[PDB]
């Protein structure tokens, strides 16, 4: 019923995991030159923290996908700490009297739409991860709550609209059945966690975040590319024989040595 890209090969059973965020608001008031002061508080301070809490991210997508990827989020870092950034976004606050919200917002604006102007995947990629970085620092400096995903317990299947590097890097590859997400796949970072880790994976999903609720019952086949939503038990008690008995084929591929 419902066909995804088809990242990797294998079938998996597991609850559906939905993950709800919570939207983040811009305020358009405008400022006047008396509380502009205090925006730089927010906005210094807050990049006081918002640095810590990227340098610990960065180690975990070092220990995770090892040094090769650590490069990559060590730039991200770099353009936070860009002098030049920093004065620009400083001048919108003071100059065009713009909350520390809402002047980072522009800023973000152009940093990210210039990478899309460059035809190189890595450079473009950059365009949506550095995306990322502006939303993160909106949410420190109005002290929106972080989830941790880190923290699961039960093996189940994760779906999401889409999963961004950083989560990626802090993401549990051991407690996770498989990544079920909205994105597109042709060069797509989750394509990369599945490529590397070889576990069964669906990109294309389109709206299926839109369809699913947690709890909700769902199979992976990755061999057909389709996914069964609250399929009924007869159907299963079907599968699981049949579908089971796939697997026994696949470890004679793995023992070549008995042949």
């Amino acid at each position: 019923m419902i066909s995804g890209i088809l990242a990797s090969p294998g079938i998996a059973f597991g609850k559906a995991l939905l993950l709800k965020e919570d939207e983040i608001v811009i305020d358009r008031k405008k400022i006047s030159a008396d509380q502009v002061d205090q925006e730089v508080e927010r906005f210094l301070s807050g990049r006081a923290k918002a640095s810590a809490q990227l340098e610990t991210i960065k180690t975990k997508a070092g220990e995770t996908f090892g040094e090769e990827k650590e490069a990559i989020f060590e730039g991200h870092i770099m353009l936070l700490e860009d002098e030049e950034l920093e004065q620009e976004i400083i001048a919108l606050i003071k100059d065009k009297h713009m909350t520390a919200d809402a002047a980072a917002h522009e800023v973000i604006e152009g940093q990210a739409s210039a990478l899309e102007e460059l035809d190189d995947e890595y450079l473009k990629e950059r365009a949506a991860d550095v995306r990322d970085i502006g939303k993160r620092l909106l949410r420190n400096i109005l002290g929106l709550k972080i989830i941790d995903l880190s923290a699961i317990q039960d093996e189940v299947i994760l779906v999401a609209a889409d999963l961004t590097p950083s989560e990626t890097a802090q993401l549990n590859l051991k407690k996770v059945l498989g990544f079920i997400t909205d994105a597109g796949g042709r060069t797509s970072h989750t394509s990369i966690m599945a490529r590397s880790l070889e576990l069964p994976a669906i990109v294309g999903t389109g709206s299926v975040t839109s369809q699913v609720k947690n709890d909700d019952y769902l199979i992976l086949d990755a061999v057909n590319n389709q996914v069964y939503v609250n399929p009924t038990n007869e159907v299963i008690d079907k599968m699981r024989a049949v579908q089971e008995q796939v697997a026994s084929e696949k470890a004679e591929l793995a023992k070549l040595k008995d042949r």
